[PDB]
């Protein structure tokens, strides 16, 4: 189950209490999908792509520039 | 080399002779400036800012404090 409302990872599928309960965070990326610390990492060792929508989620600081 | 020079610190090309190929110039966001091919090709297999070492690299997520 997952009521709504409450703040779980899609991944491990761990609800709020027990991500906190060993030392991990909650977190979310800029396209507003949340996850504990430890499995969106994970996640992104391999791929530049959130693990909910897809959506790249890296941001190579770089940039062409027009003389 | 003078000041005001646009040049590929890697590849050592000019600006004429990066774009006449078809590259493009490109600075990284710490201000540094490479010719797009040398550049993106050091950061297949690294982060950093060839010239000065900076994470390049911002993976857009963070904490949230609830
Ligand atoms: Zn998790
Ligand atoms: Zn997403
Ligand atoms: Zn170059
Ligand atoms: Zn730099």
């Amino acid at each position: 189950l997952r009521p709504s409302g409450t703040v779980s990872c899609p991944i491990c599928m761990d609800g709020y209490s027990e991500i906190v309960q060993n030392g991990r965070l909650i977190v979310s990326t800029e396209c507003g999908h949340v996850f504990c610390s430890q499995c969106l990492r994970d996640s992104l060792k391999n791929a530049n792509t959130c693990p909910t929508c897809r959506k790249k989620i890296n941001h190579k600081r770089y940039h062409p520039i027009y003389i």
